[PDB]
Formats: C-alpha cells, structure tokens, sequence
C-alpha cells in the first residue's frame, strides 16, 4: 500500500537512484563448498626458505616467495582433534585424527607462476622459529599507516629477537611500504587466515605465538557486531534488552539484516569471522559502512554512557543524525536514572521490598529500565529533552578534553554543550 | 533462558559473537599429572657454573646454561620439614624428612638439547652465595620496563656487593634487555617458582635471601584476589560484609567464578599462587583481565575510601561503569557516615548504650553499615546520589593531584568533582 | 554553492520550518519488543506550549 503523490493537476511518482547490497558467508558454500588456495608446491623447503630470506634482506620481497615458503613450514604442524569440528556443513575433521593447519581449505596447485630469481643465501635451517612469525607479522604491520606503524615493528622485533637466542639483525625497513602489497594477494590472505583459525582452536599448541599479526584477520570488517557487543557490556542490559531501545524504524532494519540465523555469528570456531580474507564473501554485511544508521546509534549511547572508546568513532554522514541522537540521549539518561542497582549476595537479610505504590509524581520518572515506561514518560515532555536531561549531556560533554575531527566526540561537543 | 524478540512482523535472533573462558588450578592434577620441569642434567656443576659466568660477563648469557646451572647449584639445599606438606592431593614431603627445593616437580630429563660452546673461565666455585641470587633476582628486573627497571638493578647490586666481602664487579648491563627473554622459558619459570615456594615454607633458612627476585612469581596474574583482600582492609568491613554490598548482578558473577571451592585459594602452602610460572593454568581465572566490573568495583570504592594505591588501577574498558560508579559511591558514603566506632577495651564501663531508637526523622540515615537499610534509604531518593553524597566525592577529588592517562583516578576527578 | 537568482529570502524561511519540525518530532517509535506493550497512544488533543 504505497502512498501516491499528486500536485495541482496530476500525480508525479518519484523514485531515486538505488544503492548496493551486501553478500553473505553462508551463500558461498551452497554450490562452491570448497575454498580454492593456489600456492607453489614442488620446490624443496630449504630452497624456498632461502628464496624468501634473500627477498627479505632486499627491500624487494616478492609475494609468491612468501606464499610458497609458508605452505612448506606450516604444513607438518598437525595437531590432535579432541572433538569433531564441522562448520557450515563442510566438516573439517573427525574426532581423534591429527588435522593440519591447511586442511581448512583445498590446496589446489598454483596456476603456472613458479617464483623467479632470488638466489639462495647461507643456511638458515634453524630460522623457522621466527620466519613464519615475521612474514605473518607483516600483515599486522601492513595494515597500520600512522605512527602505530612505527610502534608495531618495534613490538614485532621483540617477538623475534626473543626467538633465536639474543642476536637479531632487522632486515625490515623502518618506514618503506613495499609489504603493503602482501595484503592485496588473495592467497596470502587465505594462508594468514588459516594460521589464525587453526591456532584459535588449538590455543595450547606451542605454535600459537604465530597468531600475532594474524589475530587482526579474525572478525575482520565485522565492526557492527563489535558495536552491538560493546553496547551490551557498557549499558549493563541484556542483549535482548538492548534491542527494545531501537527507537528508529531504519536502525531496526539494519540491525535485523545482521541477525540472519544460519550465519553462525554466535559460537567461536566458525568460518564467519574470516569471511573476507578467505574470499567467502565480498563486502561483509557486518561491516560498519553497510549499516551506518545503526552504527551511530548505540555508539553514541556508549559515549553518553562514558565509554571513552566510542568517542573516536567517525560519525557516518547521510543518516537521520538529528533523530538518532535524540533516542540515544533518552536511552543514556534512562540508564543513569535507574542504575543497574540490585542486591546480589546476602548474609541472611532481605531486599528493598518494593510494594509498588502505583507511582511517585516527583517527575513520574520510572524506576525501571523498561523502554515502554520511559517512552511514555518522554512523550509527556513532547519528545523534547528536559533540563535535567541536557544537564547530563553537558556533563558528558565536559569529559571530551579533545575530540577527534568529524567523530562522535565532536558531535557531543557541538550538539550537547 | 532467552526471551523472544518481535518487531512489526517477525522474530529476530539475539546472539553476538562469543569469547573464551579461563582455566582453573584444580582441573590440572585431575589425572594425577606431574609438573615435569625438563632441564638438561648430567653435566658437572663447576663447568656449568663457568659456562654461565662466561655468558654473563658478555651480553650473551643464554638461558639453557642458567637453567642447567640453577638445577645443579640449588639441588641439595634440603631443610627440616616440621610438618606434612600436601597440596592438590600430590604430597610433597612427609614430616621429619629432609625435603629439598626441587622435589615439588618431576625431574624428567630433557630430550638431548645440551648447550653448546662458551668455554669455562677461571675457577671460583665458592661464589654461589650470590650467583643463584643474581640469576633468580634478574627475573625481577625482567619485569619492570620503566625507570624502575634501573631501580631494581640497584637493589640487586647491593644485595650481591654485600655478598662477597667488599669487592664486587658488576657484569650486568645497566639497561640492555637481552635477559628479558628469560621470562618466556618454561623451564626457567618452573625453577624460579620452586625456589620461592620452597623458601616461603622455610623462611628461617640462610638461603631464603634468594627469594628476592622470585617473590614476583607469587599470585601472578591474580590481581583480583589482591583487590578483594585490599577492600577488606581499607573499608574495614568483614570479608562476609563486602560480598553483601555487591549491588551489580555482573560483579557477583566474577566473585562466584573466583571462589570455586576446590582451588586451595586460602592455603599458603599450596600450588595455587604460582598459577602461571608452574604451568598449572594457561590463563588464571583471578587475573584483572579475567574479572572486569569487579576490578572497577572496590578499587573505585577503595579510592573513594581514600586509598592511595587504588588510584592507579586500570579502569576496565567495556563495562557498565556508569552503574558501578553509582553503587560504588553509595558504598563509600556509607562507610564514612557510620565509621567502625564500637568501643573495644574497658575499665569496667559501658558503651554508647542505644535505647532502641528505631526511627529519627533527620534524613532517616542508618547508623549502621547494613546494605538493606542503605538500599531502602537510597530508594527514597530515587536511586540518585544526594547533595551530601556528591559533596564527599568532590572531597576525594581534591586529593588527586595528578592522574595518569586513565584509571579510577580520572573518574573521581572527571565525573564527581 | 548558493544559487544566485532564487527566492533566497523565502526559501530559507520554508527550510527552517521543515528543519524545526524534524527536530521537534523525531523519528521516535519503538521497533523491537520482548512481549511488552507499545506505549498505547491515546492520540493527544492539544498542548498549549506553542500549540506545537
């Protein structure tokens, strides 16, 4: 039942240009059950480790070398399954057999691309303690572009200077960005994801130190899920209780699209977190960009609730910022007017014993956190924030010593203050 | 017990991505499993003492030397067990026997990994009064990373410069950190833990001075227990009374998981304090990271109760701090409104002699510390802090001359003040 | 860019009326629910603040 638009003579139907949707991890495994990795297999391990070690000494390290070597060193590290491991219908291993780090993906032979050049150096037969950790560590370093790019290499050097005995020269360049290319290779993203998902399952294994530099691949481009979890922990409300406060019709449709059941968003040890690096799905639906109107809601609620982490959350342009900010302040001012204040333990004494005397007419402020009692209370003030309500917002505004530009922290300073 | 969520048409799944738990000391030793120290033995003591001294004088003092030497010099310091010593079912020593520092763990000779090189220097063989103390004490200097890293070596140098007669060369580097690697070795963590637990029992022994530098191993990654013990001393409440004040439903959940009975948390002569260095658990349940919202609770209460150490207590991100701060300020203002004032000694005279008052209409402020009378009193003010209540919070804010970049010290200054 | 040769005096007035209406009545309707009600609106008749 669409509403038609007329004028001073006749109807004029209106529709603008559209926009793009997202993909889902589960749809890829309905006909294309197996992922396709393509690594150079055929050269000996020692020849491959030296092809990389001379590519590492030169600021010119190719990507076919790092892929061919990591498949060789990381292929025998098999480990004991203490329990069946089956996600999205593609079972990985039956109980009691050793599975390796590469059985999560089909290892197809590379298209003819055998690596060129880079003649072998001296014998580094003991350098497998750090070489997988270093090449995996550049993925974390490949990402950062700010001064944290400087901090991470110093932390990465410590992870491997501790690896051999004491001595470690640092071939890695201080600031050159020739290894940023490594993140664009689709096969390198798959091997980096396989190392993290494998050792997330076998966390007790000695080789779990390789997870540094690959832990960033877990739950990538899924910040909207982190926003939903961040709100639940800071608000103190149950995950179901947070949903009732979604006062915008548009924010609910974005929150609903992330909750599609058969996606295994819940429970660890699943393929969903690594949907993008594995190629399982392009432009993940759980990314912050795909659902902006919901990302501003809640993250602003977390701010107003003194998060200090939400303050640096780039406010997404082109949303109903004027209305979403109003629902956030009402939710934030309700959490402060009814703190999660319930007795828990007891030595033999009783409770506040409320007799529920209908209501108190001081500002008939509800004593509970239920959304229904608060929305009815907010309508008595004509859905415009009260004095007391703006006064808390100025209190939250006073903690923003210095906002990041075009961020939620700048929003609280300009609007409420 | 999940509640169902609807919208204008249909139900919506309500689960976010999961996260991992921690281990317990009791679950280890459930099979009767033995700790297994794994150190290379069979080499002579004096050659290992010289292999270590010819690595210590240089900046390359490998750890396989220090582990093989510390097992050689420190195995035989036996002492008079005056009473049975039994933790977690694995008996250590029967009463009246000479026990030892290394019998708490299976010796389990290492697979052949004997250290190479570093030929022996001149013969000392009597300088074991300091050498175990330095290598065990250097582990403590491994921890500090700030200028306290310099202060600890000054304490270490005095402990051993007094050890010989007057003369003492200092091979140790002033600031180089090649020995920071030593804390990652699993065998070195086990031997450093055995010296502390052994000499914690035999405090009167002359070699108990070796306990310096290994005391850091006690209750490591167990700061939540130190926080729970700190509140009992600073607030003046009994340990039972502190549990009754847990006004948040979430803060109770960490105390329940922290109090799991069969963990020997109370017993000194137990394996529990050395959860990390012994390998008994790969993630202590008593760590500050494992128990958030409880760590913010109490430490904020300890602050508000004018404790000088709680001010530097890392505020845990992703918690309901807005609600915990309200319950914390209510608890702190109750300890100040009714200080432990009951008379103790007496010359034959009586006490405040209360004649059953039962009700004063000043502010019906309870004269006792019972949680029930304060919760009902706080409910009369609609669970919002009173003027008088915030006035105490501003008083604590004036003593925070300078906060660090975050933690509870920022909380008393930023919000309440 | 403000386009010269338009009713800038009047278009700015109609814009402020629309902007002040979106802020005085935001898109504020609950969406989800766990088995609880819908604020049961009785359709107000008249508030004398500005008869807004």
């Amino acid at each position: 039942s669409v509403i038609r638009i007329k004028t001073n003579a006749a109807v004029a139907a209106v529709l603008p240009a559209n926009e793009d949707q997202a993909d889902y991890p589960s749809t890829f495994f309905e006909g294309g059950n197996e992922i396709r990795l393509y690594v150079n297999r055929g050269e000996k391990l020692d020849v491959l480790r030296q092809y990389v070690y001379m590519g590492l000494v030169e600021k010119n390290c190719r990507i076919q070398h790092v892929n061919a070597y990591l498949y060789a060193v990381l292929k025998g590290e098999r480990e004991l399954l203490e329990a069946d491991w089956d996600s999205f219908g593609h079972k990985i291993g039956i109980q009691g057999d050793k599975i390796g780090p590469f059985n999560l993906v089909r290892v197809e032979d590379i298209p003819d691309g055998l690596p060129d050049g880079k003649l072998n150096a001296e014998v580094s037969a003991e350098d497998d303690a750090w070489l997988p950790l270093f090449l995996l560590g550049l993925y974390r370093v490949g990402r950062a572009s700010e001064t944290a790019y400087r901090t991470l290499l110093m932390e990465s050097l410590i992870k491997q200077c501790k690896a051999i005995k004491s001595d470690w020269v640092s071939p890695v360049t201080a600031t050159h960005k020739y290894f940023d290319v490594w993140g664009n290779d689709g096969n390198y993203l798959k091997i980096v994801a396989c190392v993290d998902m494998f050792y997330n399952h076998f966390k007790k294994s000695i080789k779990a130190t390789f997870r540094w530099g690959t832990i960033v691949s877990r739950f990538k481009d899924c910040a909207a899920l982190a926003t939903l979890g961040h709100v639940v922990k800071i608000t103190g409300l149950t995950i179901e209780e947070v949903f009732t406060w979604v006062l915008q019709t548009e924010v609910a449709d974005e929150l609903v699209k992330m909750m599609k059941p058969g996606q295994e968003i819940d429970k660890s040890t699943s393929y969903m977190p690594y949907l993008i690096d594995m190629g399982i799905s392009a432009k993940s639906p759980y990314s912050t960009i795909k659902n902006p109107s919901f990302h501003f809601w809640g993250q602003l609620v977390a701010a107003l609730c003194r998060s200090k982490r939400a303050l640096n959350a780039r406010q997404p342009d082109e949303i109903d910022s004027m209305s979403i900010s109003n629902a956030s302040l009402l939710m934030a001012y309700a959490l402060g007017s009814s703190p999660d204040i319930e007795q828990q333990f007891s030595t033999g004494n009783t409770y506040r014993k409320p007799p529920k005397e209908a209501s108190y007419l001081v500002s008939e402020e509800p004593k509970n956190r239920s959304v229904v009692e608060w929305i009815a209370w907010y309508s008595d003030v004509d859905n415009k924030p009260t004095d007391d309500m703006l006064m808390m917002a100025k209190r939250v505004a006073g903690t923003i010593s210095g906002p990041r530009d075009n961020s939620v922290g700048k929003w609280i300073k300009q609007t409420y203050g």
